């Protein structure tokens, strides 16, 4: 009979663009998968939760799941509302993949449970500090974040490999997640005048910090992680999203080899864009490699660790902590239209 999977992320809330990435990703495989016979004959079927990317609702989902006996998790998303929900999938034998948390600090824990298909900011930071100090030199930066682990964490990663290549920072800062009135930090920038701002965090913010910056006549070159590289940052920016630096996943939509997913996705009318529509899809098909050796969860994350599985993303490997080995975040430029092409 039937294989029951949790997808889990934001379906809602301030950052619902990361759940429909998530959703539109785990659709596509899971129906695929199905398609090809399933799991030697067996369906699978996703059960969506809502999380909101809120941590103490991703606390309340994780008992949830748990608690409906699912023992298989893709997701969770926003690194604090993953790393509380994998404490208790740990402690209670349930088996999660994530498709988007990418704080270190997840994977450092010893647990034996947890494993992801993307990449971990203490490479994105230090690719974001990289780039900066080789190809933009900026003169007077400064630094911002929302005060959350995920960019909070980058926001000091890339302090630390600018100042440890002697660039000139002048204030780092958070501001609050949900603020929309950044008149303050504008005005901070245009008075000590800033050429360059490193902002960790996600696209609501970030969005309204480049039209109100642009709005007050700034011409400072902004840089985000991939949190920030998604269309609701075009759609609420518009045009001050050009010229937007970001680091993010490669564009898997553009191998060959997946075009037919990326068509089958535009038939439905669906974003095939979102790097976490092929990060998902690339845990569902992790997912599915173990189940075809064990129903475990302990089986099949060890299962993983020692065999590399061929997905969307190319042929995914782990290390005996969860992470992929040899991710790579590029640099991109980000356009109003909602693209991203290589940076220079
Ligand atoms: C959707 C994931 C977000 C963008 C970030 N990578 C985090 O770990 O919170």
């Amino acid at each position: 009979e039937d294989i029951k999977v949790a997808v889990v992320g934001a379906m809602s809330g301030p950052v619902a663009q990361y759940g429909d990435q998530e959703f539109t990703g785990a659709e596509q495989a899971v129906a695929d998968i199905n398609a090809k016979g399933g799991i030697k004959g067996n369906k699978l079927q996703i059960v969506k939760y809502d999380d909101a990317c809120d941590p103490k609702q991703a606390v309340a989902v994780a008992n949830k799941v748990v608690n409906d006996g699912i023992k298989y998790v893709i997701g969770h998303l926003c690194s604090s509302s993953t790393q509380p929900a994998s404490d208790i999938y740990e402690d209670e034998g349930i088996l999660m993949i994530t498709p988007a948390a990418t704080a270190p600090e997840l994977t450092a824990r010893g647990y034996q449970l947890i494993l992801r298909t993307t990449g971990l900011d203490s490479d994105q930071g230090p690719t974001a500090a990289k780039y900066i100090l080789e190809k933009v030199k900026p003169q007077r930066i400064a630094i911002v974040h929302d005060k959350q682990q995920y960019g909070e964490g980058l926001a000091r990663a890339v302090q630390d490999g600018l100042k440890k290549g002697n660039a000139n920072v002048v204030f780092f800062d958070g501001i609050t997640a949900g603020e929309k009135d950044f008149s303050t930090l504008v005005a901070r920038l245009k008075k000590e005048n800033i050429d360059f701002v490193y902002y960790g965090g996600y696209h609501p913010e970030m969005g309204q910090i480049l039209r109100q910056a642009r709005a007050a006549g700034l011409k400072t070159q902004f840089m985000g992680p991939e949190g920030v590289a998604n269309v609701s940052l075009s759609n609420i920016a518009g045009e001050s999203a050009e010229g937007l630096l970001v680091t993010k996943p490669k564009n898997y939509d553009q191998v060959p080899a997946n075009k037919p997913i990326v068509d089958a996705i535009k038939a439905k009318k669906q974003d095939p864009s979102g790097a976490f529509v092929w990060t998902t899809y690339a845990a569902l098909q992790s997912l599915q490699a173990g189940l075809n050796q064990s129903d475990d969860p302990a089986e099949i994350a060890k299962y993983l660790k020692a065999n590399s599985v061929d997905t969307v993303m190319g042929p995914l490997t782990w290390d005996e902590k969860g992470d992929l080995k040899g991710f790579e975040f590029g640099v991109f430029d980000w356009h109003a239209n909602g693209t991203a092409t290589d940076a220079k």
